[PDB]
């Protein structure tokens, strides 16, 4: 699901309320997220059926071309993001024991984890993304920031993406304006911990 | 305290909304002032804004730089605009002949501005600069908190259009182009020309 050009929203536009308004999901998904799709079609000139999304993201902005990469990267990223949140009446809010043991090993308990995430996620300067990753080189969880359209996948340095929080101002500005931390504290309550564990 | 707004919050309507000027200026712009003080541990009296900007993030340190650059960039941003009631003024004759020299007329400049300002990916800024090395007007984009002042090669900033989404999101959402063509009517040519 997480791969693939044209991912359908796995839920309604208001299913993230009251953390992220219907208005925000509407613009984020139907404007930003779709815009990137056309954008990638226009920049490759390829038909949908010929585009391998992850392959472009790993290829990188140099080999793929800045604008092919920014588009593809943004699609992969936005894919991961919608998948990272549980709607109202979804499931996935509970931490599978497997992932839970790993997070306790890194940070002690989830409270400590949230606190490092808030620290790193508020400080990220500019347009970017926050990722929980599993570091394969080091066999441990970690929190990583990437800029613009970059990712653990495009950095291709052994870090496997588990979840992502969009930190571009378009992700929260309608709802929280300058107050990214307010957005972040509440986006935590949305995490699909199941999905995260499944990327292990 | 670097700085004060020339107009009231509503002075840029209908291009930019009172709400956007309030958040942009009172939370965003002003907020970096208290970030700068802390990151440097210095008082207002002991901080030279341009000094830290031209130092860059390696010399000044990442947070000092990001903050000082944003106070400078925003200082330029507000002064690059005039109230919509003051719109439509002639570009001073000295600036105009430089514009024509470069792009034929202003309309062709504007088209170049739209192309560059619409393509900048992520957060950043669009500047009109005098290119000392090249003896001519130019339009450039810089990323995040960077600026022609940061670059320090020889490009003098004449005006800036803020292109971070906070600049336009409440009014135009994803539609940056829409923000861009209308922002153009607000350009403070007096300021721009005065910056040569
Ligand atoms: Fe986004
Ligand atoms: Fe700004």
């Amino acid at each position: 699901p997480s791969s693939g050009l044209r991912m359908t929203l796995p839920y309604g536009l208001e299913a993230l309320e009251p953390v992220i308004s219907a208005a925000t999901v509407d613009f984020h998904y139907n404007k930003h997220h779709q815009g990137y799709i056309q954008k990638l079609l226009d920049a490759t000139g390829l038909p949908e059926s010929r585009i391998n999304l992850k392959s472009l993201v790993t290829l990188g902005p140099d080999r793929a071309g800045e604008n092919v990469f920014n588009a593809a990267g943004q699609i992969y990223n936005h894919n991961m993001y919608w998948l990272s949140m549980v709607p109202t009446s979804g499931s996935g809010r509970h931490v599978p024991p497997r992932l839970l043991k790993l997070i306790r090993a890194r940070w002690g308990n989830v409270d400590e984890m949230k606190e490092n995430f808030m620290r790193k996620a508020t400080a990220l300067f500019g347009s970017g993304w926050i990722w929980l990753v599993w570091d394969t080189r080091e066999r441990r969880l970690d929190l990583v920031g990437t800029k613009d359209a970059h990712s653990p996948l495009s950095e291709d340095a052994g870090k496997i993406p588990l979840f992502t929080c969009d930190v571009w101002e378009h992700a929260y500005y309608l709802d929280y304006q300058h107050d990214r931390a307010a957005y972040l504290t509440r986006w935590w309550s949305l995490i699909n911990w199941e999905f995260a564990d499944s990327n292990l």
